[PDB]
This record gives structure tokens, sequence and C-alpha cells, in this order.
């Protein structure tokens, strides 16, 4: 059954990929080589062209992603050659460096060896390559609550956080054959952070907020033609709302809205004053202003929605079905001010794609 | 088939209704009377108790409604006795009066004779009993674009609007047997309107915005136990966002955000300034402030979401399945600041319920 799943997924991928790449005539012969390879080895190896286009198609098929207009310009780094943890570490360090690009973020994916018999070659524990630790002791809350379980796991492995609200987690990953993951502290010279200030309200800096420049998702599985790339960290730039309306705003995250209300000088007493709404707008303005001021790429939700409209138009013109998840595409502030809110999307799963996978801790 | 649909829907309704009303022992005998009545007449007549509880259950089952906490206190007016257009008109006038209640809005439904053989006894053309006209001539846009087709229809029937941005449409409805609907101008003494001012910004009144106090939906079908009440107008009070974030804000409605930005003294030049978001918050603050100032009932989206949470808890405690439409329940401003955004809802259709029906014009 599993070999059959592989062969069926391979046929569909190669046909579609080579079609898009104007290589339709080569499908028959390539499919033959693959079937022989599957027959003999139980798997098959992608060409660099297939891997690159596969990762791009996967982005193009991500229903929840508003940033998909730029799917074809993804920078793909092929690291299927890594065998040692030093090589994995250096590949992760390099990814941070080249993606960051001094603030002018390059959307990038680094692809590590794929699963073989469902057996992982490299198992990354981080949710993102750069993320803040979180602590909860006797209801003493410090840092990012979303990171509490990974933080506890790292502190089982000999690491110790300083317990500021913004401790950088180390990279943590496990190699096939090892029982325990290893961890490496991030070189600070690689990590761009942005202090949050407001363009008009000087007091906003009293909150001493900051965020990291580059979100690099390192816990999702890239699936291409039946091949499972469980370790394939990827990044874009942020849409402002992700930081201003969720990461810093959610009650189960940094929960900063009451403090925002205070520094911008409004009461946080009555629902009818819409103080949370007002606070949300000012915090989101601050985030965009701050990233811009520091020369770190970011997009606001209106511009991103405009871009996504172009993506919809591009798909229609190319004759491709458009898929999307309305519930994730709408931004968490002023969603009805975007076109997205006023239409519907087919939420069908199309592969290649990026998928959730079980966490190796917890 | 149709008689069978009726009987099956009746059995399920009576069993459930009498169950909730602690009248389970009376189900058998009542079901017998109904089946005989259906056999002989092709339909059946609800008791006043069934009709009242049916309209309440219907509200309780409205997946898109955030205001459902108060389902059991609906004021039901039984007008199955009307036979003349004067009686229909006076029943509609009375509904406006008693629901308005000098500003302290009473959630109310007036129920007219139901369809017989799918044949309507009374056919209401209005979307809401109180609504503003809309005009579009050579790209001269006046009033509410949502009302353009109904407005054109009324002007075919001898009515003429003054062509302000806030012309009150007349009541318009058709009696069984008549080819054309009749229309009656609304007595102004019955219609409460609210001028929109801002609590802090005096210039906001320069926009000369207003809205009507009581939204009374008059174009949806109430379905109870297989009986189709096509004419059953109902009202609650507004949630502020319906006016501030949609009716006055949508580009295809009153489209006021650029003018709001101007009067509150911010630039409307750059997406990154989040001027639309800021304008939305201030316009929504103005709407709540204005309704409160005039002593007209209204609810903000945070309070309404809190109430809906209680509705969820109430359902769980009573052992009832909860159904909802996530996409409609989330408010159009700061949705992620409500609990609704962070959970999911079963969007199954449960009857009794309120449904869309075809418009008799257009
Ligand atoms: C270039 C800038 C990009 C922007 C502004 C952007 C924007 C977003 C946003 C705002 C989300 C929702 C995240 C959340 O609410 O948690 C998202 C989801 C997603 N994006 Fe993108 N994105 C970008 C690039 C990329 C790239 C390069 C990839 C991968 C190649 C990608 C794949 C995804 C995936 C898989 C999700 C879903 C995550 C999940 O389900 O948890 N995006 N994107
Ligand atoms: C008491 C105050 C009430 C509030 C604040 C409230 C709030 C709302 C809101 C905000 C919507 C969404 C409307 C839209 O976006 O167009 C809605 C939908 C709805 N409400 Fe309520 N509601 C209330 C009472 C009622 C009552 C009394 C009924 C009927 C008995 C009702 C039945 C519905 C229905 C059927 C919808 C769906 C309309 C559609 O699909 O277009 N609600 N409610
Ligand atoms: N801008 C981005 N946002 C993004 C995309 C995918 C996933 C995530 C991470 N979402 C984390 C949240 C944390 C609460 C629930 N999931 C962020 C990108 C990250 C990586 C590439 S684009
Ligand atoms: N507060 C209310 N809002 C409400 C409820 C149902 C329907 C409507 C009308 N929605 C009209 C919009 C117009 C654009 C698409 N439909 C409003 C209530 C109206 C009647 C009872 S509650
Ligand atoms: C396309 C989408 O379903 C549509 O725009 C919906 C979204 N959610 C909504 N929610 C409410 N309350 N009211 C609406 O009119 C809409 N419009
Ligand atoms: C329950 C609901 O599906 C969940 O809260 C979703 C809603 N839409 C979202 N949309 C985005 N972009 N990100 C999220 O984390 C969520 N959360
Ligand atoms: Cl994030
Ligand atoms: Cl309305």
């Amino acid at each position: 059954e599993e070999k059959e799943i592989l062969w069926n997924e391979a046929k569909a991928f190669i046909a579609a990929c080579y079609q898009e790449l104007g290589k339709a005539a080569e499908v028959k012969d390539r499919l033959a080589d693959i079937k022989s390879e599957i027959d003999l080895t139980g798997s098959y190896v992608h060409t660099k062209e297939e891997l690159e286009h596969g990762a791009k198609m996967a982005w193009r098929n991500s229903n929840r992603c508003i940033g998909r207009l730029f799917w074809n310009s993804l920078n793909v780094i092929d690291r299927r050659d890594v065998r040692t943890k030093e090589e994995v570490r250096d590949a992760l360090f390099h990814h941070i460096e080249t993606a960051t690009n001094n603030g002018k973020i390059r959307p990038t994916i680094t692809i590590f060896p794929p699963e073989e018999k469902g057996e992982k070659q490299v198992e990354i524990w981080n949710h993102q390559l750069i993320r803040y630790a979180g602590y909860e002791s006797d209801g003493e809350r410090i840092g990012d609550p979303a990171s509490c379980s990974l933080t506890a796991a790292c502190e089982e492995l000999g690491w110790r956080g300083e317990r500021t609200d913004f401790d950088l987690l180390p990279l943590i990953f496990r190699m096939k054959g090892d029982e325990q993951p290893v961890w490496y502290e991030l070189p600070r010279s690689l990590v761009i952070e942005v202090p949050i200030t407001h363009p008009d309200i000087e007091a906003f800096s009293d909150l001493e907020l900051k965020w990291y420049g580059v979100p690099i998702i390192s816990d999702m599985k890239l699936e291409v033609g039946g091949i499972h790339y469980n370790a394939a960290p990827f990044n874009g730039w942020y849409m402002g709302t992700e930081i201003g309306a969720r990461n810093l705003a959610d009650e189960k995250r940094y929960d900063k809205l009451k403090k925002v209300a205070s520094v911008i000088g409004i009461a946080a007493d009555y629902n009818t004053d819409l103080w949370k709404d007002q606070a949300l707008v000012e915090l989101n303005k601050a985030v965009l202003h701050s990233y811009k001021k520091q020369g770190v790429s970011i997009v606001d939700h209106h511009t991103a929605a405009s871009q996504f409209k172009r993506f919809e138009e591009q798909a229609e013109e190319a004759g491709r079905k458009l898929t999307g998840d309305w519930t994730w595409l709408i931004p968490p502030i002023s969603p009805a001010a975007t076109h997205i809110f006023h239409r519907s999307y087919d939420n069908s799963i199309v592969k290649p794609n990026y998928f959730y996978q079980d966490k190796p801790y917890e």
C-alpha cells in the first residue's frame, strides 16, 4: 500500500511539475526511472529542478497563506547532503543569515534529507528558528507562553534561560541514531530584533516591547510527490497583524493591550469605549512603523490583501484552481475592509503542500 | 411527498417543543389531531403556545446570530387573523411602535398567516420595515446602494423619493389575489433616528451621518414544524459594528471611511498608516456613543460576544447541541479580541429556523 501511495503521488506530481516547466515530453521516461527506483529501493530521489519547483508549488497550495503572490520567487536551498549535526547547525545558521539579508528579507527554504521508512534523518524541535522562551512557575508568567513546553524541554537538556521576556531559544534538533536532541545557542550577530516604538507617542517605548525580524517556520512537513521532507524550514517576512494583533495582543500570549491603552492615554474601563480596538490599531501602527524604521521587511494587511487579489487574478489567468481557507486569510483587524472577507474560497487540500506534524516533545 | 414532509417536520417539532415545555405526555394526542388535520386539509394550525415557542426555537437555532442569549424572551405577536391590507399595514405600524418602545427596544416578531399550498397570503417586499432608499442614475450615487432595486420598484408603483441620502422607503407588500403590491409612507412619529456624533471630536457632526434605531427584518421565512411563515418580521437591537463597520463603511454601501479620516484629522494616503483601521474604530465609537446618548438600545461587539459565551454555556448546561456559523459570528472589527475567533462551531441547520427566500422583485 505505502509503495503504491508513493507511486501514485509521484505520477501526479511529475506530470504536473513537468507540465508547468514545459517538459511534458520527458514525463514518460522520468516516470519509468522513478518506478524502477521505487521498485528497487522503496523510494525515489528528486532532481534539483523537481525539488525547487515542488517547494514552490507547495507554497502556492498553502490555503491559509495570504502571501502566495510571490510563490515563484522562493529561494530554495538543497541540503539533502547533510549527514552530521554540525552540518545541520551550520545550514540553519546560514539560512538565518541569507534569509535575513541585512533586513531585506529573502523568502527562503532549506531542505534537509527526507524521511526514509517514515524514519526521520533530522528532527527539528523548534517551532521557529528564532523564537522567545516562555516560563510558568507558580503562576509567575515570563516570556512567550506558546514556548513553555519547548522551553521546559530545553532546560531538561542542560540549557538554562535568563528568564527575561525575550530569551532567544537555542536551536534544538535530533539526528537519526541519537536518543536525545542537541542544542546550540544562536549567535546574536545573526538575529535582527526590532524595538517597538510609536511614530507619534513617545511614551510607547516605556512598554519596552520588541520582536524578531524573521519568522522561520521549522516544524512543518513539506510533501512533494509522496516524499516527506519533515525537516525543511522556510521563511517570508511578517504581516504586521501577526505581531501587533496576535503575538503581542492575545491574552494567552504577551497580553499587552491594557498596557498599550495606558501609554496611549485612554481608559480601559468600558467595552463601549472600544479601548481594545483602539489599542490594537495603535499597537499595529507601532509595529509597522518600527520595522520600517529599522529597514526590516514587513507588509501591512491592506497591501498583503491587495497582493493576494493579484494572486487570485494570476491563478484565473493561468487556468489554475484557486484554493484558500477564508478563516485564516482574513486579517485579525479590519477584515471587512479587505476583499477577502467579501468572497468565499474552496478549502480543498492540493499537494505539494506544507503540513503539521506531531511534536517530538510534549 | 409534500404532505409527508409536513408530517415528518411536524412530528419532530411537536415532540421537541412539548418536551421543552414539560408537556411530553400530550404529544401522542396532539400528533393524532395534527395527522387527521393534515389528512383532511393538507395542512395544520399551530396553537399559540407552539407558535410562540417555535419562533423562539427558530431564533435559538440561527447559526449566524451572536445575540441568541436572549432567545427565550422574544415577544411574539400572533397576527394569523389578518385578511386585509389595512390590517397588515396597521400590524406593521404597531410592530414598529411596540418594538421601538421609546428607545428601549423590545425584541419582537409579528407573525402573519403562513403559506398554504406554497401560496403566500401576504408578501412583504421590504428587506427591513425601516430602511433608506438608494439611487443610481448615470453614476450619480445617492442613499443606500443596497436599496437600489427595491427603490426602483417602488418608483414603478407611483412613489417618488426625495433623493436625500436618507429617504425612508415606504412599507410595500402584496396581498394574495392582487397583482401589484400596495405602498404606505411611514409615519415619521414612529421612526426613531440617531444623529451620529463623536464623544471627543466635534467635527464629526460635519459628516451629517445618521441611522435608524430599530432593524426590523421583514424578508426572511420563519419555518416551524413544516409550516412556512414567509411573512414574519422580527427585530432586536443593533450591534454597533453592523452600522459603523459595514453599513456606513463598506465601499458598496455608504463608503464613509475617507470622510471619517478627514474629520478626525488623519491622512488617508498610506496603507501602512492603518488609516482605515483607525477611521473604523472612531466611527464605531461614534455610533455607540450616539445611540447611548439618545437612549436607544445598542450593544458593542465585546459585550455581545460575552453574552454569546453565556449562550454557549447555557446550551452545554441544558444538554443542547450548539450550532453556529463562525464566519458570521466573528465581528468585523477586532474579531481576534473575542473568544469566538478562537474556537470552532458546528454549522448544521436545525429547525425551527429563519431562512432566506426569493425576492418578489428584481
Ligand atoms: C513572503 C511573505 C509572506 C507573508 C507576508 C505570509 C503571510 C502569512 C500569514 C500572515 C500567515 C498566517 C500565519 C498565522 O496566522 O499564524 C501565513 C500562513 C502560512 N504561510 Fe505564508 N507568508 C509569506 C511567505 C510564505 C512562505 C515563503 C511560505 C513557505 C514556502 C509560506 C507558507 C505559509 C504556510 C504553510 C502557512 C500556514 C501556517 C499554519 O497553518 O499554521 N508563506 N502566511
Ligand atoms: C436582541 C438583539 C440582537 C442582536 C444584537 C443580534 C445580532 C445579530 C447580528 C450582528 C447579526 C449579523 C447580521 C449581519 O451581519 O448582517 C445577526 C444575524 C441574525 N440574527 Fe440576530 N441579533 C439580535 C436579535 C435577533 C432576533 C430577535 C432574531 C429573530 C427572532 C434574530 C435572528 C437573526 C438571524 C436570522 C440572523 C441571520 C441573518 C442573515 O443570515 O442574513 N436575531 N444577529
Ligand atoms: N509571515 C509568516 N507567518 C507565519 C506563517 C506560517 C506560520 C506561522 C506561525 N504561526 C504561529 C502561530 C502561533 C499561534 C498559532 N500558530 C507564521 C511566515 C513565516 C514563515 C514564512 S511566512
Ligand atoms: N441586529 C440585527 N441585525 C440583523 C440581523 C439579521 C439581518 C440583518 C440584516 N443584514 C443585512 C445585510 C445587508 C448586507 C448583507 N445583509 C441585520 C437584527 C435585526 C433584526 C433582528 S436582530
Ligand atoms: C463571503 C463572506 O461569507 C461574506 O462576506 C460574509 C462574511 N461574514 C459576515 N458576517 C456578518 N456578520 N455579516 C456579513 O454580511 C458577512 N459577510
Ligand atoms: C478557531 C479558529 O479556527 C482559530 O482561532 C483561527 C482563526 N483564524 C486564524 N487566522 C490566522 N491567520 N491565524 C490564526 O491563528 C487563526 N486562528
Ligand atoms: Cl509568529
Ligand atoms: Cl442593517
